């Protein structure tokens, strides 16, 4: 009767019902599932060419321009409708490339297919589909290098996955067994249990089950691998798009269009012509105006941004946002894989003799046999790949470190059994009973762990000190605890607590494992703080330092303690040492007390504000009047959650601040997403998980995506404006010969359409990026009074060169006056023709030169090389013509001159109009401050972000 959403038919579904759809119906439920699912394939839709055609030629313009050829060629100008023609036809398969290559991109992604072996509810059938796998099918996964192809919970037995491509995640991700239970939870919900589509399985093994037994959850190319490329296709819209802005001053041009058209008609009432012949000469008029080569020219500007941004290693989607990559006035980071250096040296191990710590042993090997060895050796999930251990840079640099050595392959429930180093001045090799994941979110992680000895099984739980220290009974936590941490944070060594507790179960039982997460980390003994150190990497202390003098303001986002963040940023330039640095911190509104936020000055030898994640939680929820004025004043944002750094992204961008993400990590990954622009700076090639995926690992990418941004919106500024005074000078020349005896032409207008015009355009658009960032933001607007300015100022020296041209002529002593007793198309040889296109030709290439304007955002024009001979070289051939038409008088239907005088003259006029239009640019870049001050004194923006700016440099927060 009514269609009810696939997450809306399997949204409420048991942690037991999860375990009740494993061993699921063979074929009839499997059928009837697939039926109402639909097919497990991409839907990417598939076209030969033509099929894309059809869809291709609906565009507005194309009709308008399939109209003008017709026109063209009712009033028999054929070689220009043979131009306007070829000019589209170029447009429309560069649209056509530039289409097929977006789509290609991503269709080659999700092109994967291979056998799946499926579990029957009493069977076990190998390699018996793929497309056609059910909704809520169970399948046991490959030993290794396995490849996952739908969103399944795991029931039984644990997977090692390499989940790079859908997290930005690089490191080996270790997956467990569900936990059957009355309450219903999503495989999604627990985020853990849950094995994603297009994921790589680096290993499986099963210590109690037979094999790895997974249940399909969400699936059908609707979620996680497809549900990323799914939001790519019919991807979301920037609000408030500079082309309205356009549209606006395409209007401005539109009343220049009906004022023409009425002078022409005025003009041709005047000559008597046809009312039926005066229509096509209004109609030609009106056709005139509308730009050819413009439409090709905005996809080649895009085109060869993604060529520039490809060969820098800056892999990119979406090219519409590079041009939003120009507009970016903040640029969040995260501190670790990026700001600093992924893998760190342990710089030791402190231990805790009773209640008092005591003093750090440099090296972890020379220590008592005990808790703390086993915790250091124990607590990580690192794995064994073929002759090698694989894990988190931290958690494996901590076990070499200790000098334990991972088992390999070869109970029940035992894995990852710890050997020895086997020196002695007892080894008891330890084996792991249970192994809990970190989250980032959830700030720990832990490992319960038994020995030959046969004691009552000890849980090892390695942490964040904070929530580690919190989480520990308050009577081995020691009383300077915070102060003895502070000096580690202080110095910038990442640190980790260590917290032993003592279980009283049954050790080496499968079923005692069994065990409530809280539970193992409840009650606990703090027993010692590592000692990490992670050190910045060369090139972010330069691109901070840039990005700051710039004036885009660098934000740092990070899940470590505030301390080394603080220590980081004051490293990198975020905080210079002439600056000052207040540490805002909440207390939590409850019980009998309301909440308080407290402020408190850190002195180091803009009044930059650090905040930890749960004050800003406090801030968001009990203090929204105070926000906008801490998150357009806060600098190092810390101890943040993964959904924390979304809502720093969402808030930053409601105070209307153009944000930007340069994260490496899954924690990032819904930051990246939510930002306007998005960098993943570990990834390898193209990827769903950020809008611009880099291969170069450093903050370097930045700078290169802000520099190209900048001059993809200048050359779009540039290629519209040329566009605009082409239409505008052909306006000129053709009315100069409407009113003068009713003339135009044929083959001259093919070879300034197709060859000066077209050729410039596609050429001008690959200057490439200036070399240094600059304070002055790319200007905005293309409805600007500078460039309507500058338009409208050069068209006027266009004009009065032409008609100068035009005097000089009819002056001419020698000069013989022109029939007009007969039809432009009859009159095939006009002495006018040959002056108005002669001088016009050169003017036409002499605006690009102008336009170009090569030197805060772009490079100067020579640099581009292939413009810069074919600006040279048709500037030859018309130099040559104009002085000699020789062969190219009977195509050009050229008026034959013998006089030198008048040739140089004209040669002296274009290079008068050339020296005009270059001071005319240089004038109005001179200009615009002393036009800027007149005009507005001073101006407050819109924007709330410059508002909050401003009341806070009139009255700061309290001091
Ligand atoms: N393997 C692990 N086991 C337990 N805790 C870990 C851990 N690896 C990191 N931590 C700690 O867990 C907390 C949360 O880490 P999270 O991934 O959010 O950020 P991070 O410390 O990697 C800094 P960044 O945000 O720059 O990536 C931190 O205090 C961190 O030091
Ligand atoms: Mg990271």
């Amino acid at each position: 009767q009514a269609f009810y959403q696939v997450s809306l038919l399997d949204h409420g579904r048991s942690c037991d019902d999860v375990h009740r759809s494993r061993h699921g119906l063979s074929l009839q439920d499997q059928m009837v599932r697939k039926a109402i699912y639909g097919p497990n394939v991409i839907s990417i839709p598939v076209k030969s060419y033509p099929q894309l055609l059809v869809d291709e030629a609906l565009n507005p313009y194309y009709g308008f321009q399939a109209f003008s050829i017709a026109l063209w060629l009712a009033d028999h100008y054929y070689w220009y409708a043979l131009c306007i023609f070829l000019i589209s036809s170029i447009s429309i398969c560069l649209s056509l490339y530039k289409t097929r290559k977006q789509s290609q991109t991503l269709r080659d992604m999700v092109k994967l297919s291979m056998r799946v072996c499926v579990c029957r509810p009493g069977g076990e059938e190998e390699w018996v589909d793929s497309s056609e796998l059910v909704p809520g099918d169970c399948l046991v996964l490959p030993q290794e290098g396995g490849l996952m192809p739908c969103d399944a919970a795991l029931v039984a037995g644990e997977c090692m996955v390499n989940e790079s491509s859908l997290t930005g995640e690089s490191i080996p991700v270790l997956k467990t067994a569900l936990p059957e239970g009355l309450g219903p939870y999503c495989a999604e919900t627990h985020r853990r249990h849950t094995l994603f589509c297009g994921t790589l399985i680096l290993q499986a093994r099963a210590y109690v089950g037979p094999h790895v037994l997974a249940v399909v959850t969400r699936t059908g190319f609707c979620t996680a691998k497809g549900g990323l490329v799914s939001s790519i296709l019919h991807p979301r819209p920037i609000n408030f798009k500079f082309y309205k802005h356009s549209m606006k001053f395409v209007a401005a041009l539109s009343v220049l269009a009906l004022l023409g058209t009425i002078y022409s008609i005025f003009i041709l009432y005047r000559n008597r012509v046809p009312l039926n012949e005066i229509v096509i000469r209004a109609l030609d008029l009106v056709t005139v105006v509308v730009p050819p080569a413009l439409p090709a020219a905005m996809t080649v500007c895009t085109l060869y941004a993604q060529s520039r941004l490809r060969r820098q290693g800056i892999f990119c989607i979406h090219p519409l946002r590079i041009n939003l990559g120009g507009k970016l006035q903040l640029v969040c980071f995260d501190k670790t894989g990026t700001l600093t250096e992924d893998g760190l040296d342990v710089m030791g191990v402190v231990p805790l003799k009773g209640q008092a710590f005591l003093p750090l042993v440099p090296e972890p090997r020379r220590l008592p046999v005990g808790p703390l060895l086993r915790a250091l050796a124990t607590c990580h999930a690192l794995s064994r790949l073929q002759d090698t251990p694989v894990g988190d840079p931290m958690d494996l640099k901590m076990v070499e470190s200790t000098g334990w050595v991972l088992e390999e392959e070869p109970g029940t429930q035992v894995l990852a059994v710890m050997r020895p180093p086997l020196w002695e001045p007892p080894p008891v090799p330890v084996s792991v009973l249970h192994r809990f994941p970190f989250s980032s979110a959830l700030q720990r992680m832990s490992v319960v762990v038994a020995w030959p000895g046969a004691t009552q099984p000890e849980a090892y739980v390695k942490g964040s000190p904070e929530l580690v220290a919190g989480l520990c009974n308050p009577e081995t936590v020691p009383t300077d605890f915070a102060q003895m941490l502070q000096s580690y944070t202080a110095a910038g060594y990442r640190v980790v607590a260590l917290a032993s507790k003592p279980l009283p179960t049954v050790p080496s039982l499968e079923a005692a494992q069994q065990l409530t997460r809280d539970t193992v980390e409840g009650d606990l003994s703090l027993l010692g703080l590592l000692v990490m150190r992670n050190l910045l990497k060369p090139q972010t202390t330069p691109v901070i330092q840039a990005l700051r003098r710039t004036r885009i303001r660098a934000v740092m986002v990070t899940g470590d303690n505030l301390q080394t963040a603080v220590t980081v940023a004051r490293g990198c330039g975020m905080v210079a040492p002439q600056e000052h640095l207040i540490i805002v911190h909440a207390t939590h509104p409850e019980r009998g007390q309301p909440a308080s936020l407290e402020f408190l000055p850190m002195e180091s030898p803009s009044r930059h504000l650090a905040l930890s994640g749960p004050t800003f939680g406090i801030i968001v929820k009990h203090f929204p009047k105070l926000l906008p004025k801490v998150l357009v004043q806060g600098t190092v944002f810390a101890r943040m959650a993964p959904e924390q750094k979304t809502e720093l992204v969402c808030e930053l961008q409601k105070l209307q601040y153009c944000v930007g993400m340069c994260g490496d990590g899954a924690n990032d990954c819904g930051a990246l997403k939510a930002a306007d622009v998005g960098i993943s700076l570990s990834q390898a090639e193209a990827s769903v998980v950020s809008p611009f995926t880099s291969s170069m690992a450093s903050i370097e990418c930045v700078p290169m995506v802000i520099r190209e941004g900048r001059c993809s919106l200048d050359t779009s500024f540039s290629v519209f404006k040329y566009m605009a005074l082409y239409s505008l000078t052909q306006f000129i020349s053709v009315l100069i010969l409407y009113t003068i005896n009713t003339n135009l032409g044929d083959l001259q207008f093919l070879a300034i359409d197709l060859v000066i015009t077209t050729t410039v355009a596609v050429l001008m658009s690959r200057t490439g990026p200036a070399l240094v960032l600059g304070r002055v933001r790319p200007p905005g607007a293309l409805l600007s009074v500078p460039v309507l300015s500058s338009l409208l100022l050069q068209m006027v020296l266009v004009t009065g060169v032409q008609l100068g041209g035009y005097f000089l002529t009819l002056a001419q002593p020698w000069f013989v006056p022109l029939n007009r007793t007969v039809a432009a198309p009859d009159n095939l040889p006009n002495y006018e023709n040959t002056v108005v296109f002669s001088l016009s030709s050169f003017q036409y290439l002499i605006l690009a030169a102008a336009v170009s304007k090569g030197a805060p955002f772009r490079r100067p024009l020579y640099t581009n090389v292939p413009f810069l001979v074919a600006l040279a070289l048709l500037s030859s051939v018309l130099v040559g013509l104009v002085l000699v038409p020789g062969l190219l008088q009977g195509p050009l239907a050229l008026r034959n001159i013998t006089d030198t005088g008048f040739k140089l003259l004209l040669l002296g006029l274009v290079t008068l109009n050339f020296v005009g239009a270059f001071m005319l640019e240089s004038v109005l870049d001179q200009c615009l401050p002393a036009c800027l001050r007149r005009l507005r004194p001073k101006r407050a923006s819109k924007k709330r972000f410059k508002q909050l700016e401003r009341e806070l440099a009139e009255q700061p927060w309290p001091p």
